[PDB]
């Protein structure tokens, strides 16, 4: 079509399960392109419909521009043509930098401001049901040049219908990353007709992102190396039975450091993760009330 024809590819980035991303060029703009072949139809077009959700737009989601077809003459290509963040992911962003207490904030609240946004519901005419992504993980965060996040990869996500209480494509199976899975999705107690359910199983992978982020954190030249949650635990890769023994039967979480205590930013985030952590998801905090507690530190911060 008119968009893809005007983009040029300048280069392959990532390859997933699901399609390739390329970064390219568009009216001179540098855009992220992710590319699916035409037997991946279904994953394209359930990702185009999300991206296109009523109001989805938000500074803490991922901005999409369009779908789009490209024939090179021997196959065709189907395009989700997005914005492009220069830092890439959360977990390269992590790995390569360290982050002071106002740009661990900036990270942690921006994703909470941005799973707030999914999970709510607006009511009317140009309303937007609720969505849950089903694989929130750093790898799955992009980090913006003035250092907040945007959630992108939004291809897994299922919405709700609030008026009847089901969800649009009905899930029957686990999805999503292993390492990341709640309890109650690793021992498959979760009931999946129960919309409530998949938000807090995200913010279960939300609490382990922000274990990530405070790792980083340096204060006084102190911090961790980088890890993802379980790293102590887990092979690289887990299976699902790998998590399982962990998070479920052993009930082991990701270490918090005691010296998180001796700073009131790291205290207030320690206490965010044990509140996502909970095996209970109905004990979980919400990621509106995540963003109003990260939302009253960043301001006490001065950021
Ligand atoms: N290493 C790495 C990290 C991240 C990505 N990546 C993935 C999906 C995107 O949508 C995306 C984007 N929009 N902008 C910049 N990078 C993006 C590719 C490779």
């Amino acid at each position: 079509g008119t968009i893809a024809r005007t983009i040029v590819l300048q280069e392959s980035i990532g390859k997933g399960r699901f399609g390739e991303v390329w970064r390219g060029k568009w009216r001179g703009e540098e855009v992220a392109v992710k590319i699916f072949s035409s037997r991946e139809e279904r994953s394209w077009f359930r990702e185009a419909e999300i991206y296109q959700t009523v109001m989805l737009r938000h500074e803490n989601i991922l901005g999409f521009i369009a779908a789009d077809n490209k024939d090179n003459g021997t196959w065709t290509q189907l395009w989700l043509v997005s914005d492009y963040h220069e830092h890439g992911s959360l977990f390269d962003y992590l790995n390569r930098y360290t982050v002071t207490v106002e740009g661990m904030i900036k990270l942690a609240l921006s994703t909470a401001s941005g799973l707030a946004h999914l999970h709510m519901e607006i009511v009317g005419t140009q309303g937007k049901p609720a969505i849950a992504h089903r694989d929130l993980k750093s790898k799955n965060i992009l980090v913006k040049k003035n250092g907040t996040c945007c959630i992108a990869d939004l291809g897994l996500a299922v919405r709700h219908d609030s008026a009847t209480d089901t969800i649009d494509i009905a899930p029957n199976h686990r999805v999503g990353t292993k390492r990341y899975m709640a309890p109650e999705v690793l021992d498959d107690s979760i009931n999946m007709k129960h919309f409530e359910s998949f938000k807090r199983a995200d913010i279960y992978a939300m609490g382990l992102v922000f274990w990530e982020i405070a790792r980083r954190c340096s204060i006084g030249g102190i911090h961790e190396d980088y890890q993802l949650p379980y790293y102590d635990l887990v092979p690289s890769d887990p299976s699902v039975e790998e998590m399982r023994k962990v998070v479920c039967e052993q009930k082991l979480r990701p270490n918090i450091p005691n010296r998180w205590q001796s700073c009131e930013a790291l205290r207030v985030m320690a206490k965010i993760m044990r509140e996502c952590w909970y095996a209970n998801g109905a004990a979980r905090l919400t990621a509106l009330r995540i963003k109003k507690t990260l939302s009253q530190l960043s301001q006490q911060e001065g950021i």
